[PDB]
């Protein structure tokens, strides 16, 4: 029945994916961002600049005050708003209707994006990092205890732009060759354990516990690839390597500064891949996904900003990592799983891959405490 929800996202490139929602009696449309980062669900709920359509709590029969404030702080930006419940559905999703959390956004700061069509966020993450605390059940729980819904969700993003959330389950058309499975180290953000990096199959020859300091998580909240600060000159010493080919303006390796080449003619060939091996299902047993230049080259002649920056909170997989991957949130097996997409990045000599087995030793050593 997955066939009516593929291709049910859309974006703009580098503002989030979304996805077509509708809340309270009678129902209004709202587009929501889905954010596998954090945990709540929330609607813009008054005017705002950027906003074109909000949630009217008046005008929705079924609305239910919960009498309390709430705040979101998010790496890039925060907002606060009033916590309620109501009746919300997904249009191109499955058929149901659930009661569900929704904190109405009052007040924020950098948040909403201008003209990124979207007015709200779906936290899909778990309810250990829900605010104000865990006791607010976030939506996939709400909808998975009201309803028959399998306990899992799959995204596909695609690289203005588009995608499929498949709820409740997996399918087998949007991907080819097998899925890979990583565990979920602990149910809060979608932790994961890298235990290996490789650069145009040099290893990076870092303690693995560098590259999960001090934490590892899969965002399709966040746009880039971001690395712990360590981890994050090692690599940008091994792309400006191989790039040397061509310079490039200081500011374009921090982010700030786009590089243009004449259309048609960008140097793909002097950029490497990067393979992330991500902890495996069975014992010393690993897996590793590769990517591609025009993955972490985000398009913005033809011109590009660095998609890989620092982060002094752990390694984000954000969505220039998920981007070409079928990537499959098997809650109910405490599992991510990643294969190949339909809508794969094309290179000439060079594929995306996700590929094993691999035998890794000390696997439980790459994890911080
Ligand atoms: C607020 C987000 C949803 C709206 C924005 C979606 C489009 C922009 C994605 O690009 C980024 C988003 C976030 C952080 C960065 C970043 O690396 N820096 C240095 C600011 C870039 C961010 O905070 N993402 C969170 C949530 O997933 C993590 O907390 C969700």
């Amino acid at each position: 029945s997955f066939v009516e929800m593929v291709d049910n996202l859309r974006g703009k490139s580098g503002q989030g994916y979304y996805v077509e929602m509708t809340v309270g009696s009678p129902p209004q449309t709202l587009n929501i961002l889905v954010d596998t980062g954090s945990s709540n669900f929330a609607v813009g709920a008054a005017p705002h600049p950027f906003l074109h359509r909000y949630y009217q709590r008046q005008l929705s029969s079924t609305y239910r005050d919960l009498r309390k404030g709430v705040y979101v702080p998010y790496t890039q930006g925060k907002w606060e708003g009033e916590l309620g419940t109501d009746l919300v559905s997904i249009p191109h999703g499955p058929n149901v209707t659930v009661r569900a959390n929704i904190a109405a956004i009052t007040e924020s700061d950098k948040f909403f994006i201008n003209g990124s069509n979207w007015e709200g966020i779906l936290g899909l993450a778990y309810a250990e990092i829900a605010r104000p605390d865990d006791s607010l059940e976030p939506f996939f729980d709400s909808l998975v205890k009201q309803t028959h819904v399998p306990n899992l969700f799959s995204l596909q993003l695609c690289g203005s732009v588009g995608g499929s959330m498949i709820i409740g389950g997996i399918d087998h058309s949007l991907y080819t060759g097998s899925l890979w499975y990583t565990p979920i180290r602990r149910e809060w953000y979608y932790e994961v354990i890298i235990v290996r990096v490789e650069i145009n199959g040099q290893d990076l020859k870092m303690d693995c516990k560098e590259y999960n300091y001090d934490k590892s998580i899969v965002d399709s909240g966040t746009t880039n690839l971001r690395l712990p600060k360590k981890v994050f000159e090692a690599a940008v010493k091994s792309i400006k390597a191989a790039s040397s080919t061509e310079k490039f303006p200081d500011g374009f390796w921090l982010g700030e500064q786009l590089v243009c080449w004449q259309a048609g003619t960008t140097p793909w060939n002097i950029f490497p891949v990067i393979s992330l091996y991500l902890m495996g299902e069975v014992t010393n047993q690993s897996f590793r996904i590769t990517i591609l230049p025009q993955q972490y080259l985000r398009p913005v002649d033809d011109c590009y900003k660095f998609a890989i920056s620092q982060s002094s909170t752990g390694t984000v997989m954000g969505a220039v990592i998920m981007e070409g991957f079928y990537v499959v949130f098997d809650r109910a097996r405490k599992r991510i799983g990643f294969a190949v997409s339909a809508c794969h990045v094309h290179d000439e000599f060079r594929t995306a891959a996700v590929e094993g087995p691999f035998v890794t030793l000390d696997m439980e050593d790459c994890g911080y405490n």
